[PDB]
Formats: structure tokens, sequence, C-alpha cells
């Protein structure tokens, strides 16, 4: 059959200069951490210690500066345009917020993305965006984000927006969270653990099983963080759609192996990230 399109997701891409670094190593997507201030406004692209093994944890930007850089990287005609960069996952570090600030945080995020990434609809960045939320109880962030885009007069940008709950919750609990949020597509399911620790495939297999069932709710599955060729082959063998990595070149090398070239290909802008692969 057709090759499954694969997102090679650069991990912890939090300084503007790292966007090119990861894309030039083969990533067609990046993951960026978003810290929030005491008012639920996005503040920095900052992960902080502890972080993945082998990585500097403290590179960061003002969030809106990063967005402007991401916009340059994803706007056709810009001198820094990277046609290959087609998906950005924002790892929303909402751990610092009270639960009743989740909706507010979504609204503030939408205002920043609209102003600095989508440029108020004037020739903005073209990448698809995943809002990745680590706590199922923060699902009201999604409605806040959508209602703010709608108030500002750009509800159509939701077409470029998808969803992830990154806490490794039980898959049934995840689906109930989406049901409470009223979400019925554009769903990515993360599964994983820091590259510092070992992990098995039980939950990622269960996520794949949900995605490929007739009435599942997951559209795409990605495994993180994968820095080794053998783990990459395992995750591809299990049928994932995305691999998050500190080393995009390692993933690329496996995908260029002859047996994997026949079954996978690097996703491009015309691969809709919200559509389950068949
Ligand atoms: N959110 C994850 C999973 O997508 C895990 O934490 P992280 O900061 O390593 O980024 C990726
Ligand atoms: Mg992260």
């Amino acid at each position: 059959g057709n090759r499954r399109p694969i997102w090679i997701m650069g991990h912890m891409v939090n300084a503007i200069g790292q966007i090119d670094e990861f894309v030039n190593l083969g990533a067609n997507s990046i993951e960026t951490d978003v810290s929030f201030d005491d008012n639920a406004n996005p503040e920095y692209t900052y992960h902080g210690i502890p972080c993945d093994c082998g990585r500097n944890c403290k590179k960061y930007e003002n969030f809106n500066d990063f967005l402007k850089g991401l916009r340059s990287a994803t706007t056709p005609g810009n001198s820094k345009y990277q046609e290959k960069l087609v998906l950005v996952v924002f790892d929303l570090k909402t751990g610092s917020l009270y639960d009743n600030q989740a909706n507010d945080a979504g609204k503030k995020l939408a205002k920043n993305l609209l102003q600095h990434y989508w440029n108020n609809g004037n020739n903005g960045g073209r990448a698809y965006i995943v809002l990745s939320i680590p706590d199922l109880n923060h699902y009201p962030l999604i409605k806040g984000f959508k209602d703010q885009l709608t108030k500002d007069g750009h509800p159509e940008l939701m077409d470029k927006v998808g969803h992830d709950f990154s806490g490794n919750d039980d898959i049934g609990d995840v689906g109930k969270a989406y049901k409470k949020a009223g979400i019925t597509g554009h769903i990515w399911q993360s599964d994983g653990i820091t590259n510092c620790l070992p992990r098995g495939l039980s939950r990622v297999n269960a996520a794949v099983a949900n995605r490929d069932s007739a009435n599942g709710f997951i559209n795409k599955v990605y495994y993180w963080t994968v820095d080794k060729r053998s783990t990459t082959r395992d995750a591809l063998d299990a049928g994932v759609d995305g691999i998050m990595t500190n080393y995009p070149d390692v993933i690329t090398d496996v995908l260029n192996e002859a047996a994997y070239k026949k079954k996978f290909r690097v996703a491009t802008y015309d691969d809709n990230p919200w559509v389950t692969f068949k």
C-alpha cells in the first residue's frame, strides 16, 4: 500500500536559532515548550531543569519573539522559509497555573498566536499547530483558545489547530476528556518518556489500536523521545505517525533504510495532520 507519512518532531526547540538547526537535520516538525506567567499569559519558550539527557535545558525566548521567528520559518517568500517545516507542537507547561486559569491561558495563547504567528491573517505562518496539554483537567484551555480566535474574527484558523494530551493518561480517560471538551477530530496521541529512562510499547500499541479501530478517537500517534535507531524501528514497526527526537538525523537515517523507504515517507504540507492514515 501507500507509504505512511511520518512527522519527525524535533524535541525542545525553544530558541529561534534551533528551528533551522533541527529542520536542517531532517525534522519536518518541532516541539516547543511554553511557560506561563502568573496571569496565564505565555511568557517564555523555556523548559528548564530537569530535561532530556544530553540537552541544554535553558535556551529560551520571549514567547512572542519565538512566534515571530517561527512565522519567518513558515511563511513562503521569507528569507528563512523552511518549506519542510509543517507542524509545531506547543508543549503548554500549565503546571504553574491554577486549574481555573486553563481557559484564560487558552485565550491569551490565541491572542499571541494570532498577533505574532498568524499575523492577524496577513501572510502568516502556514504550519499546522498542536496544542499539547499535560493535564486532562486543563481541557477548558481549548474552548478558551477557540473562543478568543472567534472573538477576534478568525475562527477559520482553528482549521490549522489540533490537540494532544501528553500526560500518559489511560486512553479511555483521554477520550472522556475530549468528550467533555466537545472535541471530535484533529487529535494526536502522545505516548512516551524522557530519553533518560526505558519504556515499553504497551500504551503506544493501545493508542494505535484505538486510532485504527472503526470508532476510535485518535487520528495520529507519536512516540517520544526517541534517540536510537533500534527504538525508531520499533516505533515504526508499531505503526506510529510521529517520532519526537533530539536527533532528527537518526530518525531520517532509519527512514532511508531500504525496507523502511517502502512503508514510510516524510510528511509534507499536503499531508493533512488531522486525517487518520489508511
Ligand atoms: N511534552 C512532552 C511530550 O510531548 C514531554 O515533556 P517535554 O518537555 O520533554 O516535551 C515533550
Ligand atoms: Mg516539551
